[PDB]
């Protein structure tokens, strides 16, 4: 569980992410795709993209970035009480998209990398630690739903 002071560090940087949801969303997905090419293969709608320049140019990819970050933001603002928000997400990612838990660890790394690039002053070590904990909490709860359904993995 995160303390109230750790949640404050998380939401303070998130308010910054919200000033440019689309730019952040795009940097995160591109970092994920370049760092872990096997993840791009799960998206039939983005599979045709080969270069970083093509990725940057895709308006649809940018629109999906907003989708992801808006859902994540709704979760973070619940400060751990995210049952109603996390459940639909785990069911679709487990049974429809077939996303292994390890891929959620990859996107978490991408999120941390991008927040660091874009917000050094509001993203020092302490904030980085709180963010990691929040993303771990997210993964832990998702993993529990996956197991129940028979997808732990
Ligand atoms: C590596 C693949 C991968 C990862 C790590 C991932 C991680 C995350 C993530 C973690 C921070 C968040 C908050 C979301 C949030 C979403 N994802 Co994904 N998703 C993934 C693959 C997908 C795919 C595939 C779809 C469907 C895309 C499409 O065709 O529209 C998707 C759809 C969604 C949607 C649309 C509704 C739905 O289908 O549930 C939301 C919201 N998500 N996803």
């Amino acid at each position: 569980v995160l303390s109230e002071g750790e949640w404050q560090l998380v939401l303070h940087v998130w308010a910054k992410v919200e000033a440019d949801v689309a730019g952040h969303g795009q940097d995160i997905l591109i970092r994920l795709f370049k760092s872990h090419p096997e993840t791009l293969e799960k998206f039939d709608r983005f599979k045709h993209l080969k270069t970083e320049a093509e990725m940057k140019a895709s308006e649809d990819l940018k629109k999906h970035g907003v989708t992801v970050l808006t859902a994540l933001g709704a979760i973070l603002k619940k400060k751990g009480h995210h049952e109603a928000e996390l459940k639909p997400l785990a069911q679709s990612h487990a049974t429809k998209h077939k996303i292994p838990i390890k891929y959620l660890e990859f996107i978490s790394e991408a999120i941390i990398h991008v927040l660091h690039s874009r917000h050094p002053g509001d993203f020092g070590a302490d904030a980085q630690g709180a963010m990691n904990k929040a993303l771990e909490l997210f993964r832990k709860d998702i993993a529990a739903k996956y197991k129940e359904l028979g997808y732990q993995g």
